[PDB]
């Protein structure tokens, strides 16, 4: 129970569901989404998702409280996190070129939890899987320290390995067009499979490091700010313009010749290329990808 004890600052936001706020709890800065009474099922899955027990990670946005007024107004349903003033990475990256360390660091970062959300840790005190469905540029807020956070877990699924229940809702084709991997665009997708979930993130992910990655800036030398596939399809691209891009015409976002010349570019496009497989199946994990930039990070003397 919170709710009573923030004062609530400035609208920031609108989410897939719900407001969000910077508000201020004690003298502390915190964010809050707030949610009517009408969007109650949104906020009650996006709460329960945070609440799940080992989820805390410094890569999945900080979960504070859920609080429910029972006010019938339009502050009636809270969920108060962590706030971050940068805001999204899709904004980050459109102001800002990053170094070689600056990339690493939010790829990793990203990366890291991704792993964590899609890990699924045995035990008392354990931890269920869990895919994000929803994975973009948008969906990840930078912190003050240059690092990454996933957020906006509205669409999220978790896993029971045990009775293989899958909790979804809704059980049909989610999330923003741009980003969906070529199984989900072509329905193809094994709906009843939980691996088919981590398997489509991954795809949106590599599609993520590649905005990042086209902003880092060696010596100068850059590309502008743009969106995966700003190339191939139009602005809000429809299901079908997709499909016949990325599943038809088997094209991936176009990897610059020159990023061949820089080991950390060509860590990174390699991590590309092996998100982007029609083949899900073949796809690297998020926890391999982790390994990999924290192999890099490591040798390069790069700290978290």
């Amino acid at each position: 129970t919170i709710a009573r004890d923030i004062v609530l600052q400035e609208s920031v936001g609108k989410g897939r569901f719900g407001e969000v706020w910077r508000g201020k709890w004690r003298g502390e800065e915190v964010a809050v989404k707030i949610f009517s009474s009408r969007e109650e099922r949104s906020w009650f899955r996006e709460a329960e998702i945070f609440q799940t027990v080992m989820l805390r990670h410094e890569n999945i946005l900080g979960f504070i409280a859920a609080d429910n007024k029972d006010n019938g107004t339009w502050t009636q349903l809270w969920l108060v996190t962590d706030f971050h003033e940068h805001g999204n990475l899709f904004d980050y990256l459109n102001r800002y070129t990053v170094t070689v360390e600056g990339m690493i660091k939010l790829a990793l970062s990203t990366a890291s939890g991704l792993a964590h959300l899609h890990m699924e840790i045995v035990g008392t005190q354990g931890k269920p899987a869990i895919a994000h469905r929803d994975l973009k540029s948008k969906n990840i807020l930078v912190k003050k320290n240059g690092t990454c956070c996933i957020c906006d877990f509205g669409l999220a699924v978790r896993h029971d390995s045990a009775t293989d229940t899958i909790d979804i809702a809704p059980n049909h084709r989610v999330g923003t067009k741009r980003y969906m991997a070529p199984e989900v665009l072509d329905d193809s997708i094994n709906m009843k499979h939980f691996e088919s979930f981590k398997r489509a993130d991954i795809y949106a992910m590599g599609l993520v490091f590649w905005e990042i990655a086209r902003r880092c800036s060696i010596g100068g030398i850059h590309e502008d700010y743009q969106l995966p596939y700003y190339d191939l399809v139009p602005s809000d691209p429809s299901v079908e313009e997709m499909r016949k891009v990325v599943c038809e015409q088997k094209l991936r976002p176009n990897i610059p010749n020159r990023w061949q010349s820089c080991e950390a570019l060509r860590v990174m496009a390699k991590i590309m290329r092996e998100c982007w497989y029609a083949n899900g199946a073949a796809r690297l994990t998020a926890l391999r990808i982790k390994k990999t930039l924290s192999q890099l990070s490591q040798q390069e003397g790069i700290k978290m």
